[PDB]
């Protein structure tokens, strides 16, 4: 189940540490964020799965919401405990960027809503189509 | 001279806008700073080649230093004029990020030394060993 199909290819990359809020909302990460500063990506690729992972200081539940002031999820909600690493696996159906650009994945906390560090995430791993292989564009060596 | 032996890879990252600056100093990036956030980067990885690319809005040097307050650069320090894109390519020797890691780029501009974009890099381009492909850890979706 981290296998892939011959015509895609994992990539990733390293999430930030949540700092303390002073705010009472949503923790929401858009999907543009998780995507922005990956090389191999640009308008024609397709997204298969998004991998996540975290540990939070409370129990709680999270999901993905399709709205974006996110709204709490609905369909899909997960529920996960205290110091204890949970992860999930979202389908996003072969979509592209443009069609996925409004999606953010929501945690709820019960307890410690505004802590640092509340949630800690692991890198994001993303299944998308396999990219040409990676090469400087031609005109990166003028005037050397 | 893009292309690359067979055991190795480019891999590349975006380059940070330059703000303003109040100091009077050199204009430096280290090594480990173009290197963070780059996944297939690891303490086995050999190095080889470090492309750059830019724009400037004055006449100026640069060069590759050693030392890291960094000095400007004496050996292989190379001329750029004013919006004319320069490139080079610096030869890395097959090493590990242990021995580079004092290593910076330094920049002396002749004239707007404190502007913001006195200096515009385009994507750094470093040439790698080839990792193995790319596949998130075995433990990432427990408890999913």
């Amino acid at each position: 189940s981290l296998k892939l199909p011959n015509n895609q290819v994992w990539v990733t990359r390293k999430a930030s540490e949540w700092s303390a809020k002073t705010i009472d909302t949503n923790d929401a990460i858009p999907f543009k964020t998780i995507v922005e500063g990956i090389p191999e990506i640009n308008s024609e690729t397709k997204f298969y799965r998004l991998l996540i992972g975290f540990v939070a200081v409370s129990d709680g539940t999270f999901g993905m919401v399709d709205g974006v002031i996110p709204d709490p999820p609905v369909v899909g909600r997960l529920g996960f405990k205290k110091n204890t690493y949970r992860s999930r696996d979202f389908d996003l159906g072969g979509k592209l960027l443009n069609q996925l650009d409004d999606r953010a994945i929501v945690w709820c906390l019960d307890e410690r809503r505004r802590d640092a560090k509340r949630v800690q995430l692991a890198g994001y791993w993303i299944a998308i189509s396999k990219p040409a292989p990676l090469m400087p564009p031609e005109d990166f060596l003028v005037n050397q």
